[PDB]
């Protein structure tokens, strides 16, 4: 029976971007009197399973889940990312590849010519890395530049420890650029430090920007260029429809696919 | 599974976003789920949170000295009855942290985050911390080196510390309530042009990640995140267990802190 309870399944809190996702989702939820259970994956695949099927859950009348391990699949649900569950679900996702070709494009109509893109494979990439890709290289082509594999640098995880690492590493390594664009404000801040350590001018030298706006970028230094992805509008929707789905559960509703309108952010780290 | 309830200010404060996810690991680890509620840090959300879940961890801000339901509360020892309180070691971190600053030989240590003249709360323990390690040291307290702020967030930390920058105030150190207010520090410290450490040596309070990565990197204090969560779901699941004889007197747990020594400090 309805218990007016939704959960949100996410990797984990400590990501700035969860966080922020989730403190959206519970207002709101709060707004039609829905409380959330929030419960962490790891990014793993057999606990976002579980989290689908396992009693522990029971509480809840519906699921948000925020999928990073999976990619077979087995509680009303809408999936936070890119399309993935058959059947009657929702995915509510971001505009990544528009995203991705407006940042390069604003890196490029600063002069920059050697754009790094730091968070993807060079050759062999998967689901959102290869949506930013795409833009990245239709702005390129775009400006009759071709890709550079040195300037394509993947990172394992988009923590700021790796972007630090990275970072630190090709710099190291000899490659120049002009600009970078992280796939997330925690690479591009550790990669920030990267270079500040190195003395290398942000963004007199190396114009640099990151993807999320959740790393409270007004007050680093220099301050961040970031886009923002809709946080607000990916809650709203989500929220929506699973109470949509928890409605028809005992039936008819369509899949849906959205994604909510980006915006660029201009701070002093590419000019601003 | 159990359920227990966690209210705290919000989710987009990093301290709070850290402490929840260790609250909901521990919490999984004792087959329990956990809601979570955000209060905004006032005192009326505070109190209607106390107004589903079989046990509530309450984390207030606006709460000051001046239900049948479990109840666990990180901060100061404020509700009477059968009501646990883990509370942070303020005055003793606040005195350590302050001693680490005229141990590089700093003499004009600035608290940034407190009244000059009436505290309550957490700021009056942190100022007591602060004030007996200066006058350990031979020193007084300034009024104008106490500088309190709207609230303890990145914004405020950059507004106040421009304000006293931009005024003349003489400083050799900060010593920040909050990680969020020393980042904000920094930065205005930084557009100055204003060494860090070499003419201010700076440090803040939380232990939060964004300390690890800025040039230079965070001093801070860990106030004992892993205790704390694993302290309250503990008590709280020993409280749901009991329904409300209130045999176990209440109690209070004040985690150990260590200083994380970064290069805004020297190392
Ligand atoms: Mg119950
Ligand atoms: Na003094």
């Amino acid at each position: 029976g309805r218990s007016g309870v939704i959960g949100l399944a996410v990797p984990e809190l400590g990501q700035a971007f969860f966080a922020q996702l989730a403190d959206e989702v519970i207002r709101v939820a709060a707004e039609q009197d829905l409380v959330v259970l929030v419960e962490q994956t790891g990014g793993l695949r057999e606990r976002e399973l579980e989290a689908l099927r396992n009693p522990r859950l029971s509480l809840t009348d519906g699921l948000l889940l925020a999928p990073l391990g999976l990619t077979d699949d087995v509680r009303p649900l809408v999936v936070l990312g890119e399309p993935l569950f058959p059947g009657p679900v929702d995915h509510v996702t971001m505009q990544h590849e528009a995203a991705a070709r407006a940042a390069t494009e604003h890196l490029l109509g600063l002069g920059r010519r050697r754009v790094m893109l730091l968070g993807a494979h060079a050759t062999e990439r998967t689901g959102v890395a290869a949506l930013r890709y795409a833009g990245y290289r239709e702005a390129l082509t775009a400006a009759g530049l071709a890709v550079d594999d040195d300037l394509v640098v993947p990172v394992e995880t988009w923590d700021r420890s790796s972007g630090a690492e990275a970072m630190a590493r090709v710099l190291d390594a000899g490659v120049r650029m002009d600009a970078v664009f992280a796939m997330n404000d925690d690479l591009a801040l550790g990669a920030l430090r990267s270079l500040q350590e190195r003395g290398v001018a942000v963004p007199g030298d190396v114009a640099l920007m990151g993807f999320d706006d959740v790393a409270d970028g007004r007050y680093t230094y220099p301050s961040l260029t970031t886009v923002e992805p809709g946080r607000h509008d990916i809650a709203r929707a989500a929220v929506t429809m699973l109470s949509e789905r928890i409605a028809d559960a005992g039936t008819a509703i369509e899949p849906r696919l959205t994604a909510p309108e980006f915006r660029l952010v201009v701070r002093e780290s590419t000019g601003g």
